[PDB]
């Protein structure tokens, strides 16, 4: 029997998702400090996890006692102003054993092993961001959470909220994984990601400021565990009508006919592009599939038909982050497309979606197995293709890279496709991932995307999460290709005092205190140069770590020695830098080049306590701006 003590202050409720322990009746009991019982609450026989919500009451000390299960995620809610406030954690992990009942932001965040500034839930894992929106004034993500343990498991969403999208407010638990997951171990899966849709009270789809509720498209997942082929994914829609709490969900697309992968996922819905291709009374979600190859010309792999990309960067097929070449085969017989759908607006949850074909395929790495977290949207007058392909390492050893398309939305015979004009990474370093984007109320294309531990730099352990996500990125597309650069408000209010730049003959040095800053260097010429980012230990081997952004011969890439990614060529793919900016933040870095011509990043822990930046060119040093870099809890 583990018993804790909570204060509730304002809060009306008690969450905690528990997993059954023992073999009989497992219960959770409320008792008042008399000792007086509160509340009584067991877990349904055939569930071996449940979360509960037990009404608690205000402005008191309450004690919590389980039996016959464990507790891994909790929190208070039902506060007045759910929004501004948010949820408070409460601890009655057994494991968690260096906090209290009730820690603090302090205690919770304030730990060797995670960033400073970057998004994180209180503890246990984290992946996809879901539903970004500007909705009634805030900005809301949703992401895809483990709340039972330290990775992968039958998928929650998680909710926060912020004003600024730097500081967030945490909210409840948003959507669940099937009932049934919890009752038949034989299967696998939860409410996968998905995207949002702000609308008025008729789901007419409006600005974020004006909507009345947003409307989210997700992917449900259900899967027999070692059965490839069980794989039954499909699209659902609910709503948010109070900007906290979850409604009725019932599914709005399937896969259109058995040619289809089985991997059918992660919708996005765009209801503000343009052009001759599009029905402007229409929104249009693009999802990530798979599609027989005998769907496209012989020559798809190099031809100039609409709705295909050809750039090939020569890499390989494997299923594991460090798979070699060579050793499994890819499917010969399937592409990476994107699957269009669109629907006549408004968008009430009973409105058909209508089959358009595949606005794009990736014949250039068709040995890729599928999509994932794919996105369609236009930007600077340019239709802008995202997404992730699954399985594929490219010739410098980058698994999973995320790869942009733009071009022109073009009109055919057998629906829109994107004329691709030009193709590339969004992100140069490892590990950047899942990433979906948004229009805020003022039309700011923002994305934001969620860093995997490729790198190989997170241990499980207690009081500790597995999952961060980027900082926001604005997205432009300037002479045809992708840039992206941190929003203003990062800039505005991350950027802390300037840091004294010391000379240690021809190396400029800064101390960075806490190790958390950022640099702004201006280079004057294409000579080699070098710069020591951070430095540390890997967390595997022991072994020291040491971070670098260095050019040689007009190559400039990101170097992570001693890592587990130590092999990979972080080639930045632009030539004549002249700009670097960079933003470390405790165990992860983010570079852009040349105002964001390209950006780079990947986690890497640093050393506890301070860090140095050091920075040295066989050219001349134009300036170095650098500054200590706050944080978002305290």
């Amino acid at each position: 029997t583990y018993s804790i003590s909570v204060e509730t202050g304002g809060y009306r409720q008690l969450d905690l998702f528990a997993e059954r322990c023992g073999e009989g009746n497992a219960v959770v009991t409320v008792a008042d400090g008399n000792g007086v019982a509160i509340a009584a609450h067991t877990m349904p026989i055939a569930e071996r996890r449940h979360h509960f919500s037990i009404a608690v009451p205000q402005k008191s000390t309450v004690t919590v006692a389980a039996s016959g299960l464990v507790v891994r995620f909790g929190y208070l809610s039902e506060c007045d102003d759910l929004l501004d406030n948010g949820v408070r954690y409460v601890n009655m992990n057994p494991s968690d054993t260096d906090w209290p009942a009730q820690p603090t932001l302090e205690q919770i965040y304030n730990r060797f092993g995670r960033s400073g500034a970057h998004f994180e839930p209180f503890a246990r894992w984290m992946n996809d961001p879901n539903g970004l929106c500007q909705f009634q004034g805030r900005y809301h993500l949703f992401f895809q959470l483990n709340p039972y343990g330290f990775g992968w498991d039958n998928m929650h969403w998680g909710h926060a909220v912020s004003r600024d999208l730097v500081h967030w407010t945490h909210l409840p638990v948003f959507l669940e994984p099937q009932p049934e997951l919890h009752t038949d171990e034989r299967i696998v899966g939860g409410a996968f990601s998905g995207s949002a849709v702000t609308v008025d009270e008729h789901d007419n789809p409006v600005a974020g400021n004006e909507a009345n509720a947003i409307r989210l498209y997700l992917t449900r997942h259900l899967e027999t565990r070692g059965d490839e082929s069980s794989v039954t994914e499909y699209q659902t829609t609910c709503l948010c009508e109070d900007g906290v709490h979850v409604r009725v969900e019932s599914p709005v697309a399937l896969r259109a006919n058995d040619d289809f992968g089985y991997d059918f996922r992660d919708p996005k819905v765009e209801c503000g592009m343009g052009g001759e291709a599009l029905d402007p009374d229409r929104a249009y979600m693009v999802t990530a599939t798979n599609l027989p190859v005998s769907e496209f010309g012989a020559d798809a792999a190099d031809s100039a038909v609409p709705g295909i990309s050809t750039q090939n960067t020569g890499g390989w097929f494997t299923y594991s982050p460090q798979g070699k070449p060579g050793v499994d085969q890819p499917n010969n017989a399937t592409v990476p497309a994107m699957t269009l759908f669109s629907a006549k607006k408004p968008l009430k949850r009973n409105v058909t979606w209508r089959y358009e074909g595949p606005v794009l395929a990736d014949f250039g790495h068709q040995i890729a197995r599928t999509y994932e977290c794919p996105d369609l949207f236009q930007v600077d007058g340019v239709t802008v293709a995202v997404g992730a392909l699954m399985h594929y390492r490219d010739k410098q050893g980058r698994f999973q890279q995320v790869r942009w398309y733009a071009g022109d939305l073009v009109n055919t015979d057998n629906g829109p496709k994107l004329d691709v004009k030009a193709s590339d990474w969004c992100d140069f370093g490892t590990g950047y991932y899942a990433t979906q984007s948004f229009a805020d109320d003022n039309g700011r294309r923002i994305v934001f995307g969620w860093f995997t531990d490729f790198p190989e730099m997170r241990v499980e352990q207690p009081c500790l999460a597995n999952g961060m996500m980027s900082l926001p990125r604005e997205l432009h597309v300037r002479d045809g290709r992708l840039y992206s650069k941190p929003v203003s408000e990062v800039y505005r209010e991350l950027l802390g005092e300037r840091l004294a730049v010391h000379g240690d003959g021809g190396d400029m040095v800064v101390t960075a205190p806490g190790n958390a800053y950022y640099a702004n260097v201006h280079l004057a010429d294409d000579a080699d140069a070098i710069m020591v980012l951070a430095k540390g230990v890997n967390p595997q081997d022991g072994r020291p770590t040491e971070l670098l952004l260095q050019r040689t011969d007009g190559v400039t890439r990101l170097v992570a020695k001693g890592t587990a990614v130590e092999d990979v060529d972080f080639d930045s793919g632009i030539t004549d830098v002249r700009q670097v900016e960079v933003f470390f933040d405790r165990n992860v870095v983010e570079v852009f080049l040349n105002g964001g011509q390209t950006a780079g990043s990947m986690l890497f822990q640093g050393a506890d306590g301070d860090g140095e930046l050091r920075i040295a060119s066989s050219g001349k040093i134009d300036a170095v701006d650098a500054r200590a870099l706050n944080g978002i809890w305290r």
